[PDB]
């Protein structure tokens, strides 16, 4: 039918591939599946059409799925996340991809379409970032929905809309809750964005952190993530937030609790964690002292009014991709990042590969539960239990050089449970 | 029958109430809840036999129940746990209170049964902390099992051992899970050993915690508490886990991951946090530089091999209460802290007031709930629900003068979500 | 003449002595001072009169300058610093110290008057902290100003007052400026109080410092070290400071810097770490939240108006020594600590001796150069060699199990500079 | 004669103009002596040539000392650091830089001696950062060396090697070190790289730091900075040093302080802020872990052995520019950062406007001592008064919001200090 895939420019190939095997040796998890799936290929007759950012993490995803006998169909869920060098060593690698950095609304959608047929039928599996290709699916395409064997989301909107979507009894397919586990959402959210925020900040505006005061909003893990870096620079952050319980958390780790309405008139650098809309609005920007850089870092990009900016603003103007600074009326400018989408994959390169491992290792663990034990998961969002939790971590143990106790059959007993067995109930929050 | 009560001196009185004075402006929680239901007394009729360490904050706890209608006996659950001046006040304010500070394990008992009975008849109710009361019972005063309409256990090991209790079947009556509330937990596990750990160690050492290294094990939410607490003070801190999550996430931290076998030639100060028996032994203790701290937080004693030093070193001699310096046959000095109990309880004052009315406010709102509405517990063990616990951090907030943000219709309707209703799915782990 | 010491109770030698024995163990640069001198026995022929605080770290100077054949006769600088078992220890070690905790105004004066006279004639040294002694001899024993070989000050305030007699002429006798060593002031004064000063809070009040808004008045070293110390338990520091760099570098690290006019009414805890007058007055004290805990740390009691709150309080209220609660018209309560003096010596134990033992080798090294050599110090203020310097640092590396590099003399040779020599021009800042 | 100037793309120059005009917004100090001096030109007549990286930050400098009635000629003192849109900016403004990023050490010669001579007449005023100008015109230009009215030097290795030109008499011309004011040290050195490390690391690997073993040579302020940024990332850093002083101070901040002989066996990443040969040389490459990464941050390049490298390696692959991955005949492979030169100014921007603000405002006073008052510095180095000092953090303290305290009267008399006077002693640390 279409292409065979579609990328920005193929030439990217190499070099995409030499950070491909240094990224290798940063994901232990994924190379161990590969290690102990390459030849049982647990995913043969799987046509697994992906839609999450392609960057050389994901790229290292794609290929895992691949060793272990997959058959995908690759797209981006952000219009700005790919990594071209890395879409390009995918695409040169005989794996369909279609996604680059830079889409418009349009050829975004072209693209995902794209994954949706395979050579020898439909896509029968779903790995999804954000929800659109199951959203897509099941609204646009519902012919297909009874061939998918399951779905696998990872994002925090998105899992939370596949509940609202059970809950309305609108999910059609079995899907496992992935960023949930405890590998995913305290260390993904949580460490990832520790790391890539300022990352994305930084090679946007270059601007220092140290002395500044910086407003994030939401204290959930990734604002936790965010609120960490930020106070580890020598940034005074403040925090808003909508929980009493994620309030004191931060009131109890020194950090001044208050609303944005307030917040605005003195922070330096605003970053969205929340989940939700409206959290910055013109009322705000009117507020915000001279150059005040403002980004999002919420898997959406409805967080921030940039509309706003751009209807109110005397003038607009691009300093480079991503990064614009809007003259307000006031007289005071704004410096907008990526557009209000997410900053750390549109303005840097994503997270680290060592903590993507910790995803990918569940996301495969998880295509491979769906896949091969279908009649486990009826129609619903599930979690992956806890021994795989704990086995995800463990891969990672190794090479950071962490020594791991061994229970003895005393100790065992005492606890009450096994030398390997779950070592924690299932209501445990770490 | 027996004495009204018994306590160390109850010339302490005095100096008690005005620590539990100051001790009240500083746990909003348990304010609110006497300021809420004082005139309702919904703890009317309740006769609650309470086994928790008496100190100025569980003082405060015996007076919210008293000024909610319930009629309480006290005894602490550790024999070096009692705060006397804070046992005086409770005395001398007519609740029978029997606890002091450097109890036998003969008198220990002797306490736990004498609040057994009351004026009206025995104990309808339980809030324990170690499930040494609930244990009682249920072994030694079967024929009281029937009499009481719940439990309230606020420990980890506690709740541990009340869920294999029912796992087995020998649990006979309704308790509550009050440990892994999320606002007692996270809090109070967590950021109250960050703040009283170091207490015990420098009361009863005064040792300096910067540039030593210090061996805490288990990185759960005490070890978490613990290795912070350490680490800001410039100690080198180096984490011994069984649980590979909990050690990627100590690794994720920053913190060194071996085993003891390995640490203890290493460690200058060491800290089980630990819930579990032998974790520093005998042949760690001959490995040890000369002079090392070695105390326990866990809440049990059996973490420590004191016997072993007891029985091998060439000489012990006390410094002081709770602090003993054994000589090693290998000319090393070992410097024990509170003879292997809890060293913050045992060496200190245990954790401060507002960390506590978390624990507390939680601790009545279980009493409530397992005493007014009975049926909607069954025998098992039980949490309390998210809307109580988000209300126990709300209570907080005010007190360090935190303001929240209120999700508006429009948002509580994108989140899907209500402007107060519970903010978190059950599975959230904060 | 006079008696030959007076302490609080002799009874607490025993116990003293212990201490003593553990400090002694912490304090390896004194201990090798006591190594290297004993036979020599430099500070033969000295008659060493001390006003420093007379803590168990203090007992181990004193007994090392014995070691060294000095004759000693000592007093606190302090009425409430003391530690009687301390003191006890020294007294029934057959040296006349004249100190004891809770001396009043006059005996403190007594005290200090009882150290000018030997045996064989009178003080023909002075180790003095704060500058008291030194300041009593120039201006009201004139005629022993030309038998004192030097003087020995260690003290920020001290030796500031000592520059000062220089630059007015008034200073008689060669002094050393001790608190200026690298190795004394960026590890006493910052590593010091950031040690103990939450250890007197907390002993005091035993107030948890997390989510409270701690407001430190000076960012010099004692500011920096208590800001962090605040800081890493959860507190939100806000600073106030009149040097435009030192508020830069408060900036630089995340603190938000204002003036105590606008901080007083938000502070929950005030720490005055300035060396001046008038940090907290009336107009602040009525504008603090409830139970603002208030205490000084800075050498002096005279940064916190404590005469206003005992001359416009309602009525205050003693809670236990050192620790008062004024109730001010406006119905809000102050907790004061120490009287305003020093918090940590007054509620708590001072510094731990680890870092004590820098301050005081550094003590013991000018006590020999100005006895030993005297014709090398001409009347003024002197800094300690940064040989002598480095040597302090050095001493204390082993114990820590530091494993210094050693330069080869091809590295020695490219950097200019000796293998051993001293490793920085004398402008260097650490 | 020659060109009039030379960069790599001028068409850069539009985006290199819209950098600058962020980030004149952020450096405060540079702006506010624009703002005094423009009117005055207090540099006219100044023939500048400056030899410094061709940064953002560098140009803004460029600009200023121009604003302020200067005429200079620029080149980078570095053949990797600098910013060609910076160059193109400043190229097209009609100031002749000789500077781009990628010259060879031949063409990086030729552009500083294209900076000696001016329309009217040789160059009258240097103002380095490293030292290769003065050691030019020193060894190469003595003609020269009499018409140039002063230096200014700013590196900590230049102003090094300057107190060694002194101390060997041949130093011909007055200069001033400007590394060592307070300002520039404690926060360019510092907080600087403390920001600027991770950027060029991550930039150039995108490695993740947390759970990572970083090992860093030195513990001056770069090594400060360094260790402080790694750490607050989840990395455990190592520390080595041959100062004992500086060794005890990462002691006391919890860092652990070995050889590079032992912690080459550990290290995952390896940074150098030592200011000297060896640091890493290749029997340490034969130890290291695999894929660990190694890069240098101190001035020059000299301390890795990175000919070592390539005459030892099985084969090198470049990763992309200034990133190169060995591959060892052990096997194990090593990702050489920047070809061993500065990894922050090589793999990223360098340090943020904001902090390279002070060093600058230093530096254009120094241009204006030197230049306005001659008489006031014989030949020799010296160093910015005080005054200066805590005017040029004062300049800063606007922007960040801070509001600095005012002694009354009463309160500089008590301290014995002006109002604005200094308010510290010569000897002063900060
Ligand atoms: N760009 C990335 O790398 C990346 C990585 C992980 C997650 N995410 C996205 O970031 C978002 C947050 O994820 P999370 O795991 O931290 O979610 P979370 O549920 O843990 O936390 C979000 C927090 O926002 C608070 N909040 C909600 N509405 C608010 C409002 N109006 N004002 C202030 N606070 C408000 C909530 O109380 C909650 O604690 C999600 O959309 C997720 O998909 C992005
Ligand atoms: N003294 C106090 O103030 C206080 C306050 C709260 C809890 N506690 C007690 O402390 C203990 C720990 O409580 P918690 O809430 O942190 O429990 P937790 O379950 O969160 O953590 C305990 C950790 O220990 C680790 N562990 C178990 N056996 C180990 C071993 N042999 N070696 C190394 N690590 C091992 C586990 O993997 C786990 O992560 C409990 O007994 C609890 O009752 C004391
Ligand atoms: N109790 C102890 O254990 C202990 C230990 C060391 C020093 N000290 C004492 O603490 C004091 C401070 O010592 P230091 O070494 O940190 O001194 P320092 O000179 O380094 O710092 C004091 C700081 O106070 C700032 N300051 C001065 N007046 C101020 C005002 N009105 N408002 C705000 N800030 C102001 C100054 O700018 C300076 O940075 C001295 O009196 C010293 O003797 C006490
Ligand atoms: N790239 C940049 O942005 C940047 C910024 C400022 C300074 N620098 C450069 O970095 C270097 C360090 O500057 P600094 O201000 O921190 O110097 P510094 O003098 O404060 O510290 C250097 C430290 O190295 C230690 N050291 C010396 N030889 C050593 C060895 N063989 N092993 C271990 N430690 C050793 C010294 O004892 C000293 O403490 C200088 O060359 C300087 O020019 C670079
Ligand atoms: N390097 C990377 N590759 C793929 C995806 C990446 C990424 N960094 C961040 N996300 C976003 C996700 O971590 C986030 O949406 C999530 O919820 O896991
Ligand atoms: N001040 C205090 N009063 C009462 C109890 C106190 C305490 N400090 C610690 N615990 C121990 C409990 O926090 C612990 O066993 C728990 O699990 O909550
Ligand atoms: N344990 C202790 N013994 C003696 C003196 C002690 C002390 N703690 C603090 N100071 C105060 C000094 O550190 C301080 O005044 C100084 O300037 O050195
Ligand atoms: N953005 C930047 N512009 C110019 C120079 C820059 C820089 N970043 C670091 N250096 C290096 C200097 O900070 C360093 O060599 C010094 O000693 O000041």
């Amino acid at each position: 039918d279409k292409l065979p895939y579609k990328v920005a420019d193929i030439g990217l190939a190499a070099w995409g591939r030499k950070a491909l095997d240094i990224a290798e040796n940063e994901m232990p998890g994924l190379m161990r599946m590969r290690e102990m799936y390459s030849a049982s290929k647990p995913l043969k007759g799987a046509r697994i059409a992906g839609c999450l950012h392609m960057t050389v993490e994901t790229a290292v995803l794609i290929e895992t799925l691949v060793a272990l006998g997959a058959e995908v169909r690759w797209s981006s869920c952000n219009i700005f996340s790919t990594q071209d060098h890395a879409a390009a060593a995918i695409a040169k690698a005989g794996i369909p991809v279609f996604a680059w950095k830079g889409e418009t609304d349009e050829e975004y959608l072209w693209c995902i379409e794209q994954t949706l047929h395979f050579k020898d039928g439909p896509l029968n599996m779903i790995l999804d970032d954000g929800g659109d290709l199951t959203n897509l699916i099941h609204t646009k395409h519902p012919q297909l929905l009874s061939g998918i064997r399951g779905i696998s989301e990872e994002t925090t909107t998105g899992v939370h809309n596949l509940y609202k979507m059970m809950a309305n009894g609108i999910l059609k397919v079995p899907a496992i809750n992935v960023n949930d586990s405890v590998t995913k959402s305290k260390f993904d959210n949580l460490y990832g964005c520790r790391e890539s925020l300022i990352d994305g900040i930084k090679r946007a505006t270059d601007v220092m952190i140290a002395g500044k005061v910086a407003v994030v909003a939401g204290y959930g893990d990734v604002g936790k993530g965010c609120a960490q870096a930020l106070r580890g620079f020598g940034a005074r952050v403040i925090i808003t937030e909508i929980d009493p319980i994620n309030a004191l958390q931060a009131a109890m780790e020194g950090y001044e609790v208050t609303t944005m309405d307030e917040a605005c008139k003195e922070g330096n650098i605003f970053v969205t964690t929340t989940g939700c809309v409206d959290i910055i609005l013109g009322r705000h920007f009117e507020q915000m002292k001279d150059d005040a850089i403002v980004c999002n870092i919420g898997h959406f990009d409805v967080e921030i009014d940039v509309k706003w900016l751009n209807e109110n603003a005397v003038e607009k103007v691009n300093i480079k991709p991503q990064v614009d600074r809007y003259l307000l009326k006031n007289g005071h400018r704004i410096i907008l990042l990526a557009e209000g989408r997410l900053v750390n994959l549109g303005c840097a390169m994503g997270h680290p590969s060592f903590v993507m491992s910790n995803s990918f290792t569940n996301q495969v663990m998880a295509q491979i539960e769906l896949w091969t034990h279908p009649d486990k998961y009826p129609v619903g969002v599930h979690f992956l239990p806890k021994k795989l939790d704990e086995a995800v971590a463990e891969a990672h143990l190794g090479k950071l050089n962490v020594k791991l106790t061994k229970l003895t059959e005393k100790q065992a007993q005492y606890l009450g449970m096994p030398i390997n067995g779950p070592f924690k109930p299932d209501h445990y929050r770490y």
